[PDB]
């Protein structure tokens, strides 16, 4: 699925993401721009092996099971394909342990250079939130 700009507003708002860990629903909107352009079938392979997958690009490295990354754990307690539903709930559930893990939304390389510290509203902007 690609969702619309304000229809992923409305779906985070949804599944309880805006403001979680102080993080406002705009900053969300921009990190899954940026990770996915708003596709929940985006994955990326890194180069250490591990895969990115869905609208925030979790990684197997630490937070789901791919059966393919080597010595990795699977600390949101799903398959990484869950991570690629049009259903959005088992990405956000797995994004609130990950922004809770202590470096809150610089997990998300993208949101620190590109997200971080700029005017996220505009992200939803016009929303019907
Ligand atoms: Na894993």
């Amino acid at each position: 699925k690609v969702f619309g700009r304000c229809e992923l507003a409305a779906a985070m708002k949804r599944h309880g993401l805006d403001n979680y860990r102080g993080y406002s629903l705009g900053n969300w909107v921009c990190a899954a721009k940026f990770e996915s352009n708003f596709n929940t079938q985006a994955t990326n392979r890194n180069t250490d092996g591990s895969t990115d997958y869905g609208i925030l690009q979790i990684n197997s490295r630490w937070w789901c099971n791919d059966g393919r990354t080597p010595g990795s754990r699977n600390l949101c307690n799903i398959p990484c394909s869950a991570l690629l539903s049009s259903d959005i709930t088992a990405s956000v559930n797995c994004a609130k342990k990950i922004v809770s893990d202590g470096n809150g939304m610089n997990a998300w390389v993208a949101w620190r250079n590109r997200c971080k510290g700029t005017d996220v509203q505009a992200w939803i902007r016009g929303c019907r939130l």
